[PDB]
């Protein structure tokens, strides 16, 4: 039992550790998924700013 | 014991879905990062066309 708890502990504990990643990957996510779409915005504002200045 | 081990199973079980919603996440942060990098590459290939078609 102790050991088991250990291990739901040690399990807990990556379990924890793997939600701060996954909290960290997945608000880096978010924010690139910001960042892609504000990306693909720039990609079509500097493209923009190329198609103004080719004209 | 059952509860501790249900605990190590539950809090493994956990921790293995994080792991798998990490690496979900992670992979999903990966393609918005390659595609924000591909549009940050994209924004860098224009403003260097900007500079070109700027100048």
């Amino acid at each position: 039992l102790e050991r088991a708890e250990e291990r739901a502990e040690l399990s807990e504990g990556k379990c924890a550790e793997l939600e701060e990643e996954l909290k960290t990957v997945t608000n880096n996510l978010k924010s690139l998924e910001a960042q892609a779409e504000k990306y693909s915005q720039k990609e079509d504002r500097y493209e923009e700013e190329i198609k103004v200045l080719s004209d």
